[PDB]
């Protein structure tokens, strides 16, 4: 006749216990007759015992900077055993909150990366990547790449296949993200890839051609950046859209009062770079559209075409610019992810 045995997921006297997982107690050669866990203030922690009496677990989120006391008794035909354990959880120096894009339940285009933006610099990028679980259906290979010290992106080698489900579980609560900075909470999002929409602006023709699943559906005369402030070549991801917006160059590093500065209220504006490129309505340049470049970088189109673009293009669709006198959009722009070669993206930069 064996005495029951108790196995807890913490050890008496432990410090730095992480709260990324529940606390449990298991009985062998007996069943759990009593399990309680209280915090430093005497408040009971919610838990649940399995129907067979063998395993108890906490059922609510456990706190940072706690001292918990666990009491457990097991009974079997061979006798009884009781244990009391006290332990302390992680004490962060700092917290950081993740923000995930795109939005939960959204339908997005074939260029949309998964984005996890933290509100603090992440000292241990590898710990953050490890805590982020990305599910794809149909499953496709992808990889993480950091655009800056706070935001990481995940995407496949090529544009997504329409109809792919994407799930993002950012399981950062209880995780040490370096230098004592712990996740403030978990976050989650799920999204789906819709139709393939790729618009190409060719400086040789000054036409912006929109293709939906490979077919031309719209051909828009455009006026892009003038030679002294050109539109960069490259692949741009569609971001947010606005019925109207005041474009303020100081938002993009350029003082309004300086030679290339501007502040302009425009209609039907679709953002395609963090550096401030938009497709938008430009009634003042309709004469130049299809003929000469006049802007500070934006793709000027007619009011009707800008509204069409707003109505028919969605976040994650693609604009490709070719044959301008500019350089190439930086891969770390914020919407320039696809300009980074796959071998470099795949290798990452977690360090
Ligand atoms: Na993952
Ligand atoms: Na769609």
């Amino acid at each position: 006749l064996l005495v029951p045995k108790l196995t807890a997921s913490v050890t008496d006297g432990a410090v730095g216990v992480t709260v990324d997982a529940p606390v449990s107690v298991t009985a062998a050669d007996g069943v759990l007759a009593a399990v309680t866990m209280v915090n430093d203030n005497g408040r009971p922690v919610a838990g649940r015992l399995s129907p067979d009496g063998l395993r108890w677990s906490t059922t609510e989120q456990l706190g940072y900077n706690r001292r918990y006391t666990l009491n457990a008794t097991a009974l079997g035909l061979g006798g009884a055993a009781t244990r009391q354990l006290t332990f302390q959880t992680s004490s962060p120096a700092h917290l950081t909150m993740p923000y995930v894009m795109p939005g939960d339940g959204e339908v997005v285009g074939v260029g949309e990366p998964v984005a996890i933006r933290f509100d603090e610099n992440i000292a241990d990028r590898g710990a953050a990547e490890k805590a982020i679980k990305i599910t794809t259906n149909p499953p496709v290979e992808g990889a993480f790449y950091w655009l800056n010290n706070r935001e990481v992106r995940w995407r496949p080698e090529h544009f997504w296949k329409p109809g792919t489900a994407v799930d993002v579980a950012v399981n950062t609560y209880g995780v040490d993200l370096g230098e004592g900075m712990f996740g403030e909470d978990n976050v989650q999002t799920h999204f789906t890839i819709g139709d393939e929409v790729i618009a190409t602006a060719d400086d040789n023709t000054k036409i912006l051609t929109v293709r939906v699943n490979g077919e031309v559906v719209k051909s828009m005369p455009t006026s892009m950046g003038k030679d002294s402030t050109p539109t960069a070549n490259g692949i741009y991801i569609v971001g947010s859209r606005y019925k109207h917006i005041i474009m303020d160059s100081s938002t993009y590093g350029v003082p309004v009062n300086s030679p290339n500065g501007y502040r302009t209220d425009v209609d039907w504006a679709t953002q395609i770079s963090y550096s401030g490129v938009f497709v938008h309505s430009a009634p003042w340049s309709v004469g130049a559209q299809g003929h000469t470049n006049t802007s500070h970088g934006c793709l000027n189109v007619s009011p009707s075409n800008a509204q069409w673009f707003y109505d028919h293009v969605k976040r994650g669709d693609i604009v490709e610019v070719v044959n301008t006198v500019g350089g190439t959009l930086p891969g770390i722009d914020g919407l320039g992810d696809w300009n980074i070669p796959w071998d470099q993206w795949r290798a990452g930069n977690a360090k």
